[PDB]
């Protein structure tokens, strides 16, 4: 069986270097070349406690182009209805307010495997894992990569995981740029120091444009497209969405912005965990 | 090849005399022969922005009875942002949303990915007025040389003057428009009757003109209500071919006991939503259609 | 078959025969799957009260039998009106409201499409997932001794699996209750009038021995000491403190398997209402 079948995907860190290549890999076959009857005949449940809206469509969207079926809810004992509901479905996707429900869930799942889709604020294995793949995709590779965050560091969610996730690849160069009040926390430096991955401080996008492979935005540090002279042909701009003011209208329609592509590969992402953990050989 | 392929469908003034019998010949086609397979592996996203759930269910529906698969939601980022996103994930996008309009939305997209407007915050609502349109082309067999009296509210309902403007794109028509002169068909889409010498004429009464006509619709206070609702007594001395309608909810326009009349067509028109609903889709995603 | 086209408004208004052919059906289809047997029918999911447990199981089993599910989860335009439209798009429609006699209300209005009541007011098809669940595990819905412990006078469930057991022969019930929430005496009347064995107890030791099925709605492991080979617990959920968590490891733990057989008990009637064979 592949490392992942029947396994609950909760944490991005649950997962080894290999098995992060995996999933890739396996994201990338997919979005070349469909499998529209891999999942033929299962039946998952997508549990959204707490409303997702883009989360949800997402998901259900990777699981109908798999040839699988959607039951579920939108929108709110967990023992005892996990319990009951893995009678029925052969996995759950699952989203809650509350960080440690969806790892509570799988307690009691047995070989019904849970998929994450947000458990709490920070924990969201699917936006890694989109991230990773959007970079792979766009780069070539996840080695050797200028990538800078900009914004709040502090309490954004999806960037911790991100250069966690990152970390453990080589040679790549981290630029954080943020308000002093919302820099990106010491312990993260902390780990960086100690991979001795290279990692530097700016006050603004303006100065180091030309380096970068990586622009990930998080939700003056506004990005417009007049800040992108200078840009590396292979730039993309990321933002986990939804954005507002960060990103202004007018870097949509340059060749850097792939803010909406990346959230188009959350599908590839996502089919291809669905489909490792449901599908012993692959 | 065909005309709406990879076109969003945002207003019925859009389409041609053409196109809306082109929508309505391949609706009449889906009814008499279903195509379950037709939009096989297509993904079609079904955004429903406010609740309407007659409307949500009939495109849901519709979308199943094609073989595609829906993803949804039945009930802040910008519009075009969600659809952007939304874009790169399905086939094609219903929409439904009580403030943005689908014109604006629309004009930022390529029709790759056919945004069918279901209701927007213009009133503009193209698929109503197809299954309307359907409705009058199977029980009178034409949409040229029609009577019809549109009975309500006839100033503030956007439905009712697209209905009115569709059917001017044919010939012969009669309109008898029965409202209170607070609500009279507004002065816009009399002026275009005129201009294409399109007959219509003024009743204050629907008794005064029922003996003489093909369809009967009835629009979506205490006078307006108590004097225009239509009860079966009302319908003594009609043409056998007389069809009532209604876009609905009716709650007090239409007494219940017209139901077991003869001439009851809103819940069958109601139904042909289904049909218009999957012709419409069907055409924005085949190029081809046999 | 009988139930071809028909509106399962109550589980009680079957017959013995309608019950077993429903069972069999289940049977055959837990053991041999037919996914595209609805293959291109579109049913109602129409839960005008949200009831997220009962509505997965139904939805669940429409999707496994290949059949395509519209409705909504949740929710002045009449009800009659509201079931005229829904009833021109669908083949089928399954409806929980919280109106007593709403689904009765929407089969005068449904014309051929059958409706399938999930719950109308005051409340189930819980009784058949009940009577598939004794069928499977003790063969046989004929000489069952179970007991039914808890509250037997507003246990709807109970009622109703009371008067479906009644349909056959020779069960014996054992009503163990509060004084003050008893099996209500025209439950008791019913049975007496059909010559059916019933004891009422306060305890449930006691009784452990001689029951092939514990029909509960407060046990313990250590209450099933002496408990027949056969036996299996019931217990329709949502359960809270009724049953202690020691019982699930027990080998008569049998509600979450019974739970689970909702997805076979409720394809069965619809393919049954849907498929002339």
């Amino acid at each position: 069986a592949n490392p992942l079948y029947h396994k609950h995907i909760i944490s991005i860190n649950d997962l080894s270097r290999d098995e992060l290549e995996l999933v890739l890999r396996t994201a990338a076959s997919l979005k070349k070349t469909p499998q529209p009857e891999l999942l033929k005949h299962k039946v998952i449940a997508s549990c959204f406690f707490e409303a997702s809206t883009r989360t949800r469509l997402s998901f259900e969207t990777s699981i109908h182009r798999l040839g699988a079926s959607v039951v579920g809810f939108s929108d709110s004992t967990l023992a005892d209805t996990m319990s009951v509901i893995s009678t029925y479905v052969d996995a759950i996707v699952m989203r809650h307010p509350q960080e440690g429900a969806s790892r509570l869930a799988a307690q009691f799942s047995g070989n019904v495997p849970i998929v994450n889709a947000g458990d709490g604020a920070n924990q969201h294995p699917t936006q890694t894992l989109l991230d990773l793949f959007t970079i792979q995709e766009t780069q070539g590779r996840l080695d050797n990569i200028n990538i800078a965050m900009v914004g709040d560091l502090k309490y954004g969610r999806t960037v911790h995981s991100l250069t966690q996730a990152l970390a453990k690849f080589n040679g790549n160069h981290f630029f954080f740029i943020a308000p002093d009040a919302l820099a990106m926390p010491a312990y993260i430096l902390q780990m960086l120091e100690e991979k001795e991955i290279e990692y530097s401080l700016h006050e603004s996008l303006e100065e180091v444009v030309p380096e970068l492979d990586i622009l990930y935005m998080t939700r003056q540090f506004i990005l417009r497209s007049s800040d992108l002279t200078g840009a590396r042909d292979n730039l993309k701009v990321l933002h986990p969405l939804p954005r507002i003011d960060e990103i202004t209208t007018d870097v949509d329609k340059t060749p850097y912005a792939y803010y909406f592509q990346q959230a188009g590969n959350g599908i590839f992402a996502r089919q291809a965990l669905l489909a490792l953990v449901l599908n012993a050989e692959l």
